[PDB]
């Protein structure tokens, strides 16, 4: 059992917020992040729903997945994880503009594939993967977390006509854009000027990333892999086991 007794966790400074929760730097046996939920006086239906989430995070032990550490119910509902020192991949690519060589790009890609392969092997779907949620701890280890971001949405998710739009396949499409970014240094749809046009065309099936924009030294295997992850028909995208293996072969050739 992972319930952290009351008065042990010190809560510091507000970092920000994502899909759910508000995130803080904290302390508990060293550094932790503290994701507050803001539920005051949980009903049995909110309490069990909290433990359902806890029970999905607890199911993950992997080096490339953000490390679930504990939870509080008093004084707030809250989740404690490992603290990533450094900043995110989004930040490294379109803020710092950090000059990674291809060795490092593909390494990052490989470590993210490992995490997603793990997530999928344990039947867990991310639902909001993006470079913003790929944390480079110590500028070396990818930590995936965070289970206004339509550039990573697959067509079937932007449509939302299906009963179950989120899937492994939509997780795989999202990874394809993380690859676009990695290999172009750029967010996709550079020159389309209004998100409503990007939504429409992706959803109607008439707009995917222009892969002629990839950097000169981009591998040919990686070109092919991106193309296959970014396919419009759901069922024609590769599973992560194969994504991982093509990048692991790629990493060696390099
Ligand atoms: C800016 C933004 C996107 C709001 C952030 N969220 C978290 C954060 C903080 C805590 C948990 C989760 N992820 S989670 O809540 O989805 C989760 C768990 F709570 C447990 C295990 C895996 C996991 F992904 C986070 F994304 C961040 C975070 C996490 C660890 N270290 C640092 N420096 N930041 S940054």
């Amino acid at each position: 059992d992972w319930e952290i007794p009351d008065g042990q966790i010190t809560v510091g400074q507000r970092i920000g917020s994502g899909s759910f929760g508000t995130v803080y730097k904290g302390k508990w046996h060293g550094d932790v992040a503290v994701k507050m939920l803001n539920v005051t006086a949980p009903t049995p239906q909110q309490l069990q729903a909290f433990k359902n989430e806890v029970g999905v995070l607890r199911k993950t032990r992997h080096v490339n997945i953000l490390l679930f550490m504990g939870y509080s119910t008093k004084p707030q509902l809250a989740i404690v994880t490992q603290w990533c020192e450094g900043s995110s991949l989004y930040h490294h690519l379109h803020a710092s503009e950090t000059k990674f060589e291809m060795k490092k790009l593909i390494d990052i890609a490989r470590q993210t594939a490992r995490g997603m392969d793990y997530l999928h092997a344990k039947s867990i779907i991310h639902r909001d993967l993006k470079s913003n949620n790929i944390f480079l701890h110590e500028d070396n280890t990818v930590k995936i977390g965070d289970f206004g971001s339509i550039l990573w949405m697959a067509p079937e998710v932007i449509r939302m006509q299906d009963s179950n739009p989120y899937s492994f396949q939509s997780d795989v499409y999202a990874f394809g854009i993380v690859l676009y970014e990695l290999m172009t240094g750029q967010l996709p749809y550079s020159n389309i000027n209004n998100r409503d046009q990007i939504i429409e065309m992706v959803g109607r099936g008439s707009l995917s990333p222009d892969l002629s924009k990839v950097r000169s030294n981009c591998p040919k295997r990686m070109k092919r892999l991106m193309a296959e992850c970014l396919k419009k028909k759901r069922d024609e995208r590769p599973s992560f086991p194969r994504i991982l293996a093509e990048i692991e072969e790629l990493a060696r050739e390099l």
